[PDB]
């Protein structure tokens, strides 16, 4: 037990992304135990933590999504107390918590662009060439440590719409050359499933 806690956020707003920390380790541990977090949710991407891992969560279609390998079946701390997951799919590595009515959320990409942008937990905005529904190649190889903690973050198109959620890196001898992600169409199938 213990809730996932929002510890920071990434603001995309104007041409350059920036990360903002909102909670330190002590406040995080306290918040995880109660599940009560009075902070209002802002920004396009949330930086979230459990007692052992930090990763990202992204709101799309009014649901805050993240990876199961980070969140497990945990609740998320909120102003109204711990929020139980609305969606849980171990096979897709996907978790979603319903966000409050009218909260800011990304909309799906329908433009078919293959020019994607991955937002990391350090607010780096990396170009990615789409290769299939759930894969994209990096334009520069990166050490795997550069992407650690970015699972749950968004892949965006040039119009700033959501293409998917970052899940895993294609890693060979510590070098990431491509990314594996959960496409927004798959999040929508999860939302439409009873
Ligand atoms: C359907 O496709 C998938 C694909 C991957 C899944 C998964 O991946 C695991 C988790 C993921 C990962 O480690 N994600 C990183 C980002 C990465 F760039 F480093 C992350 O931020 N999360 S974390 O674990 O560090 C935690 C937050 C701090 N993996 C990988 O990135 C691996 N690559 C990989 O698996 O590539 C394939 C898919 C091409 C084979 C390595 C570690 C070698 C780089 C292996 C883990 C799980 C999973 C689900 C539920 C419970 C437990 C595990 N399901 C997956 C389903
Ligand atoms: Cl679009
Ligand atoms: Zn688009």
């Amino acid at each position: 037990k213990g809730s996932v806690v929002i510890v920071g956020r990434i603001n995309l707003s104007g041409d350059t992304a920036y990360a903002q920390q909102t909670r330190g380790e002590e406040g995080c541990q306290e918040t995880s135990q109660t599940g009560r977090d009075k902070n209002q949710v802002e920004g396009e991407v949330q930086i979230v933590s459990t007692a052992t891992q930090t990763f990202l969560a992204t709101s799309i279609n009014g649901v805050l999504w993240t990876v199961y390998h980070g969140a497990g079946t945990r609740t998320i701390a909120s102003p109204k107390g711990p929020v139980t997951q609305m969606y849980t799919n171990v096979d897709k590595d996907l978790v979603g918590w319903q966000a409050p009515q009218g909260s800011r959320s990304l909309t799906p990409c329908t433009c078919g662009s293959s020019d994607l942008y991955l937002v990391t937990r350090h607010a780096d905005v990396i170009p990615v060439r789409r290769r299939g529904d759930s894969r994209g190649s990096l334009l520069s190889p990166r050490p795997i440590s550069y992407l650690k903690g970015s699972s749950g973050g968004p892949l965006l198109c040039p119009a700033g719409h959501a293409v998917g959620i970052f899940r895993a890196a294609v890693c060979t001898r510590g070098v990431a050359k491509a990314v594996d992600f959960i496409p927004v169409e798959s999040l929508e199938t999860t939302m439409r499933s009873p």
